[PDB]
């Protein structure tokens, strides 16, 4: 298997670093952010739907799906969306203008909850955790797995280790020590409950029960 290594932009890396750095009290924000990214990405492909029916048939359930993997130190974020292409993935680039604007807002003093407001909500999953991969799968392209540890450079690999997802996209959040909490069916709960009341997708939660 082939890994493409790739350097991140000069703003992302320091936009990767300050993040994962910060001491951030409410980091739950996480959650609400990815969340909100899969339910855009769901929107992308109902969209298509309203002309293309067929281009559902790869994964015909819509939805967005949190897996506690307690054993690995894992949190994954899966949704049936869009997907992306392996060049989206090389190449995510409105980042570039909203990791600018920001960054600027941070200076003056704004809170990093304001994150999503910018487009870049995706790098608020660094307070909560320390490595990242991104499986996605976009209909008319192969799996790839995109990979970064918030340095300067992330890989791009084809996928041939995880489940196929049919289509979409699923964040491995590697969490640190101090926000394993984020694997508790309770505290997961709240957090959803919480800032994603008006998520037009069914958001499900995963949970292995030991039968007694
Ligand atoms: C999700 O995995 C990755 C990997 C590298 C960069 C991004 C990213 C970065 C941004 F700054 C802003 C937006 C994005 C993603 C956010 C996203 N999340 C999900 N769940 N699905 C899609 C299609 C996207 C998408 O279209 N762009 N996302």
């Amino acid at each position: 298997a082939k890994v493409e290594t790739h350097e991140f932009t000069a703003e992302i890396s320091q936009l990767m670093s300050l993040i994962i750095n910060t001491v951030y009290s409410n980091k739950e924000i996480f959650l609400r952010e990815l969340i909100s990214n899969a339910s855009d990405a769901l929107d992308k492909i109902r969209y298509q739907a309203l002309s293309d029916p067929s281009q559902l048939e790869s994964e015909p359930e819509l939805f967005i799906r949190i897996i506690p993997q307690k054993d690995q130190k894992v949190l994954e974020i899966r949704d049936s969306g869009i997907g992306m292409t392996k060049a989206d993935l090389v190449n995510n680039t409105i980042a570039k203008s909203g990791t600018k604007s920001f960054m600027e807002a941070l200076s003056a003093g704004a809170d990093v909850s304001m994150i999503g407001q910018f487009g870049v909500g995706f790098y608020s999953l660094f307070l909560v955790a320390d490595h990242v991969q991104v499986i996605s799968k976009h209909n008319d392209d192969e799996q790839y797995v995109w990979e970064s540890n918030a340095g300067g450079k992330f890989t791009v690999t084809l996928d041939e280790t995880n489940e196929r997802l049919g289509r979409g996209t699923m964040l491995r959040l590697f969490l640190k020590e101090d926000q394993l909490e984020y694997l508790e069916e309770k505290r997961i709960k709240e957090v959803v409950k919480k800032h994603s009341e008006f998520v037009a997708y069914p958001i499900q939660l995963v949970v292995t029960k030991e039968v007694e």
